[PDB]
């Protein structure tokens, strides 16, 4: 429906309501991270859906297969539209994740989309080699992980706009590229512009403070659309 | 108590039913993803109100700052123990510690925090062929445990077999929380687990699904000597 995903990086419903007030009537595609979901629970999701928003539950499930499977059934029942997991959890876990989603989804209905985190954006090549003990290049490791997720039946991954192109060449154009780290050309304090993100292949872009901290949220949301188009 | 009871139930209703017999017995219980994602922080407050210690097993694995704000949140919900994936890196694990601190009142210690080195369901094939980790599983587990040790965490989740080896690497006081526990009738035996060096043993269906939970808990204590 929309390429923009708004990250609700707040610790409570109250702050969430404050941000969304001006967006009344303009259904959004919002991302609920750990901070928010662990302090508000499934209640926050029912709330966002009542308002007519699409919800991306960014909890990055990474546990044993069965546990993930059971957790996904619940996440599908709560009403999530998109969820993710760590490819590092293995192919078996990722397949289980899909099994849980279908299990928690009514017949004749589409299960929530499920994408995989390959390597976190905060993970540099050094950390990859010295801490994680993965001797292979960061770029190829990402490509490998994406392929694994693709092999598991997942719909895509979380990647930088700069990784979208090669990930799609290896996994196919339909393989979703959900990319965070978005900033307008004139802000911030590892980043790309909405237009540039689109040119690179991103299907969805996660926007946070560039919108949640704007003086004029509505005009800024419009700017997002204009640049992207 | 060295026993941690895995509350692997669908909702609060099943949890209440199971705990009733234990009214006169403080327990150290584990709340995983399935239950927590279904009940929310409310399940924690409840358990605490019943005089139980709580291990919120969510295995957080995300960027540093997100894990920090998340832990600030888990400390305020009342959790006594939490965990993270060592795969997240030293910075992330250190941030978890910061989060717990900023989330703790002052009249008490920050909730403790342990790291998952490699999931108990990860074998060497998965590790090498899928995760691309070019080193033995056993050596990789010690490495990850060391990363957690160096990050300032209190311990790790590991099999009772890796317990001794991990402590030799990170210190005898470095905690060893061990899952996969089963009665004679993975390879477990509560007593065997204790002989291997486990500090806490996570017991699951072997107890929660037993015909007589309370009595199975008494047997757990006995085999533990
Ligand atoms: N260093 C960072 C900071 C934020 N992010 C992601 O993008 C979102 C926040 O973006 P700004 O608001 O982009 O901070 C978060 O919800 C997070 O998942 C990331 O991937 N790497
Ligand atoms: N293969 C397995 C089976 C159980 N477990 C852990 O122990 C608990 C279940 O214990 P039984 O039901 O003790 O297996 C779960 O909460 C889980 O975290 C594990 O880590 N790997």
């Amino acid at each position: 429906h929309t390429p923009f995903i708004v990250a609700l990086d707040f610790p409570s419903k109250q702050e969430v309501e404050r941000f969304l007030r001006p967006f009344a009537g303009t259904p959004l595609f919002v991302k609920v991270g750990m901070e928010l979901y662990y302090q508000e629970g499934p209640a926050i999701v029912a709330f966002l859906k009542e308002q007519g928003h699409a919800v991306f539950l960014d909890l990055k499930l990474h546990d044993i297969p069965n546990t993930v499977k059971q957790a996904m059934k619940g996440l599908a029942r709560v009403g999530a539209d998109l969820v993710n997991v760590h490819a590092a959890g293995g192919r078996r876990m990722m397949e289980a994740a899909i099994e849980g989603l279908d299990a928690g989804t009514p017949s004749g209905r589409m299960r929530p989309r499920c994408i995989a985190v390959t390597q976190l954006t905060s993970t540099d090549e050094r950390m990859l080699h010295e801490e994680l003990w993965i001797s292979r290049p960061l770029v190829e490791t990402v490509a490998h992980y994406a392929a694994l997720a693709k092999e598991s039946g997942l719909d895509g991954v979380v990647c930088s706009a700069n990784e979208a192109a090669f990930i799609k060449e290896r996994c196919g154009a339909s393989f979703l590229a959900v990319t965070p780290g978005i900033r307008f050309a004139d802000d911030a304090a590892r980043v790309v512009t909405p237009r540039k993100a689109r040119a690179l292949g991103s299907d969805y872009i996660v926007i946070g403070r560039s919108l949640t901290r704007a003086a004029d949220p509505l005009r800024t949301y419009a700017r997002l659309q204009h640049e992207w188009n």
